[PDB]
């Protein structure tokens, strides 16, 4: 049994591209860390993210920046989870908060297959050990993409999706009801 929502978004987007450029002529890329797997969730299914105040300030330069000659990529890992879980592209600026993203990898990828790879811009730190907006160069950018696009994933954050649906609908409820009681 899938998911009507699933379905749709599958059907709409290509997820996981078997070509994809990871080569990049040009381009910024930067680390997101979520708070939890329902951000995701929210952000997979209505194209949209939003960081901290001082993150939100940070990608809304850089894509400025970027004008159009090269694309912002976002790789999302939630804290502590031990994984990445996708890529997408960022969009539009920032809106006052949120911006535009496009899902283009949706795929769990072990820390284990990236730990190798240190930011010499961050104390030559392991690429799985960096905080929210952290920018990765663009060479180990490049090898960090190429990995992802290539690892033969055995799950992702699809795999639960039936799951997160129903929880964002009891929470509203939730909610709803609970304003109820305050007035």
């Amino acid at each position: 049994e899938s998911h009507p929502v699933l379905e749709k978004l599958k059907a709409a987007h290509s997820y996981n591209p078997k070509e994809f450029e990871w080569n990049l002529k040009s381009g910024r890329v930067f680390i997101i860390k979520s708070y939890s797997e329902d951000d995701i969730h929210r952000s997979i299914k209505y194209s949209i993210w939003c960081s901290t105040e001082h993150g939100n300030k940070r990608l809304d330069s850089a894509f400025r920046c970027m004008s159009s000659k090269g694309p912002v990529y976002l790789l999302f890992s939630v804290n502590g989870s031990g994984h990445f879980c996708g890529v997408a592209e960022m969009k539009s600026p920032v809106d006052y908060g949120k911006f535009d993203v496009q899902w283009i990898f949706v795929k769990d990828v072990p820390n284990n297959q990236l730990r190798h790879i240190r930011l010499e811009n961050n104390d030559n730190k392991p690429v799985t050990n960096s905080r929210d907006t952290q920018e990765v160069p663009l060479e180990k950018a490049k090898q960090v993409l190429k990995i992802i696009s290539s690892y033969k994933h055995t799950t992702s954050i699809f795999d639960d999706f039936a799951h997160y649906e129903k929880r964002q609908a009891v929470v509203e409820v939730v909610r709803k009801e609970r304003q109820s009681r305050n007035k």
